């Protein structure tokens, strides 16, 4: 009935680069979604304490949110575009999987998701 601590966003050990695919994943598409008009529940760990959701870290087990995201591409915390990508998809998956269909949060993901894949597509080869 806390929230756990959340994810990491930056590790001593871990190895630092930035990629021109881990700048794009900055630069357009965490920028293109975070500066949408539903990002913001997105924008930082769910507060389940605050949202009055018990239940929320029963169910979600792997958290993840672009606040989180962002620290990572801002610290140089992936190695490659794939963990990234990953975060991102585990973010809508969370959603869908916690919350009904056609409730106004999961729309707002819906929404976020599409433009997600349609950056993505223009990912640097
Ligand atoms: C559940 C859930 N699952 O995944 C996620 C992600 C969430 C989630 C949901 C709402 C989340 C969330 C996280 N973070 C947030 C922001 C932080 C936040 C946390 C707690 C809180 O507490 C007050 C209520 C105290 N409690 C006690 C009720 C107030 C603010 N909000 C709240 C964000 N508004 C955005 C607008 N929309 C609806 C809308 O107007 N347009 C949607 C249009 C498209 C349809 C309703 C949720
Ligand atoms: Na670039
Ligand atoms: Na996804
Ligand atoms: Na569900």
């Amino acid at each position: 009935s806390m929230n756990p601590p959340p994810p990491e966003t930056s590790n001593p050990n871990k190895p630092k680069r930035q990629t021109n695919q881990l700048q794009y994943l900055l630069r357009v598409v965490l920028k293109t979604l975070w500066k949408h008009q539903f990002a913001w529940p997105f924008q930082q760990p769910v507060d389940a304490v605050k949202l009055n959701l018990p239940d929320y870290y029963k169910i979600i087990k792997t958290p993840m949110d672009m606040g989180t995201i962002k620290k990572r591409l801002e610290n140089n915390y992936y190695w490659n575009a794939q963990e990234c990508i990953q975060d991102f998809n585990t973010m809508f998956t969370n959603c869908y999987i916690y919350n009904k269909p056609g409730d106004d949060i999961v729309l707002m993901a819906e929404a976020l998701e599409k433009l997600f894949l349609q950056k993505i597509n223009e990912l640097p080869t």
